[PDB]
C-alpha cells in the first residue's frame, strides 16, 4: 500500500504534485488524494477534506493560508491541525518573484482582466496622459531606469520572501522549504519564472526536489520529467535592455508575449493594455497606480525618468 499525500495551496499546489507525481521512485511510495487549490475549493468541497480526506494522509504537503483569506475553514493551520498522530505536515513556500518582470502587476480594484496581468507602468503613463506611441518609443529608458535598478528591485523581492519565511500566514511558524537563496543566486542565469507567480519548469523541479529531500530521499532517487511545465500558460516579456542583464535574453527589441497560450507581439501587446487602461475610469486607474507603486519606487522612478 502507498501512502497517502495531498498538496494544498495556490494555483503552484497542484503543479508541485504533478511534477512530483513524475519521480518513479516517489510514484511508487506515494499517492496523491487531490485537493482544490485554495481559490477553488467550495464550502462543501474544504468541509469534506477535512472530514475524508486529511484523517487518511501521511503527508499533508502545503502553501501557507492564512485565517484572513477566506476564513478558519481554508487556512493551513486548521487543516494541518486534523492530520492524524503519526502524520507529517510540510510547510513550501508561495513563489512569488517580480525582479523579472517588475511592471507587471494584477489588476486588484479594476475590471477582471481576462489574461490575469497587466503592465502597471501603463497605467501611470496612462494617468500621465503619455500616449502609446510615445510609451512605445521610450521602452528602452524604461528598460535603462529599471536596469539601474536592478539590485533594488531584487533586494526586496527577496526581503518580501524571507518576511513571509516566518509564516504569518501558517499561525507563525516558519516555513519548511523553501528557494529564496536559489531564486537569488540563479535567477540572473536561468529563467525561474514566467510570471510573478507561476515559476517555470526549472523552478518546480528545485522545489519538488527539496520536498523529497526533506522527506528523506536519497540524492540518486531524485528525477523529473523535464518535459514537464505545469504554470506555461502566460508568459511575460523583459523590457529592452534590462532583458541583457539575464543570460537567456536573445538579440530582438523584446519578445513576443504568451498570454493563454496565444503569441502576441510586444507592440500589439502594449497596445491593447493602453486600450484595456482607457476604458476605465482615470481616478480608478490612477488609484491603481498608487496602490502598485507604494511599494516599489522603482516604477516610479521609471516613469519620471522617462515621460516626465
Ligand atoms: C497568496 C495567496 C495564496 C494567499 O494569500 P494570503 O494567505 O492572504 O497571504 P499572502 O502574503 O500570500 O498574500 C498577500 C498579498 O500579497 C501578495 N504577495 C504574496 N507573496 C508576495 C511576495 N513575496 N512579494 C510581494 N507580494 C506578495 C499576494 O499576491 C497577495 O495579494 P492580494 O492580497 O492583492 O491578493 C492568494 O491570496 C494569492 O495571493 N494568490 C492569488 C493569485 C492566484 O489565484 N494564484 C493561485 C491561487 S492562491
Ligand atoms: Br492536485
Ligand atoms: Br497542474
Ligand atoms: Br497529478
Ligand atoms: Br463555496
Ligand atoms: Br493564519
Ligand atoms: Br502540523
Ligand atoms: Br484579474
Ligand atoms: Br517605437
Ligand atoms: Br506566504
Ligand atoms: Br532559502
Ligand atoms: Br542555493
Ligand atoms: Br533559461
Ligand atoms: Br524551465
Ligand atoms: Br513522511
Ligand atoms: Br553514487
Ligand atoms: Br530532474
Ligand atoms: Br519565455
Ligand atoms: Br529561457
Ligand atoms: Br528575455
Ligand atoms: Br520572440
Ligand atoms: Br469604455
Amino acid at each position: 500500500q502507498r501512502k497517502k499525500y495531498s498538496v494544498y495551496g495556490s494555483c503552484q499546489a497542484p503543479a508541485l504534485a504533478k511534477m512530483l507525481n513524475s519521480c518513479p521512485t516517489f510514484a511508487r511510495d506515494w499517492e496523491l488524494v487531490e485537493m482544490e487549490p485554495c481559490f477553488v475549493a467550495s464550502e462543501e468541497q474544504i468541509d469534506r477534506h477535512l472530514a475524508e480526506t486529511i484523517p487518511k494522509l501521511d503527508l499533508f504537503l502545503y502553501q501557507p493560508v492564512s485565517e484572513g483569506y477566506r476564513g478558519e475553514k481554508y487556512s493551513s493551520v486548521f487543516l494541518r491541525n486534523s492530520m492524524p498522530p503519526g502524520g507529517n505536515a510540510l510547510s513550501v513556500q508561495y513563489m512569488h518573484w517580480e525582479g523579472y518582470h517588475p511592471t507587471v502587476n494584477s489588476p486588484y480594484g479594476l475590471p477582471p482582466h481576462p489574461e490575469g496581468y497587466v503592465d502597471a507602468l501603463i497605467a501611470g503613463a496612462v494617468v500621465m496622459d503619455v500616449d502609446k506611441e510615445t510609451y512605445l518609443r521610450h521602452l528602452e529608458e524604461i528598460g535603462a531606469s529599471l536596469r539601474i535598478d536592478i539590485d533594488e528591485i531584487e533586494s526586496w523581492c527577496v526581503d518580501e520572501l524571507k518576511t513571509r519565511e516566518v509564516g504569518e500566514n501558517d499561525g507563525g511558524k516558519q516555513i519548511d522549504i523553501s528557494v529564496t537563496d536559489f531564486i537569488l543566486a540563479n535567477c540572473r542565469q536561468k529563467r525561474l519564472f514566467y510570471t510573478m507567480n507561476h515559476p517555470t519548469a526549472a523552478l518546480m523541479r528545485e522545489i519538488a526536489a527539496r520536498c523529497m529531500l526533506a522527506l528523506g530521499y536519497t540524492y540518486s532517487d531524485i528525477s523529473f520529467d523535464q518535459n514537464l511545465d505545469p504554470l506555461d500558460v502566460t508568459k511575460m516579456s523583459l523590457y529592452p535592455i534590462y532583458r541583457d542583464c539575464f543570460d537567456f535574453s536573445e538579440l530582438n527589441r523584446m519578445n513576443e508575449y504568451q498570454v493563454l497560450y496565444k503569441k502576441k507581439a510586444y507592440e500589439p501587446y502594449l497596445l491593447e493594455q493602453f486600450e484595456w487602461f482607457e476604458r476605465s475610469p482615470k481616478a480608478d486607474v490612477s488609484a491603481f497606480f498608487d496602490r502598485v507603486a507604494a511599494n516599489r519606487r522603482w516604477v516610479r522612478t521609471a516613469l519620471r525618468r522617462a515621460f516626465e
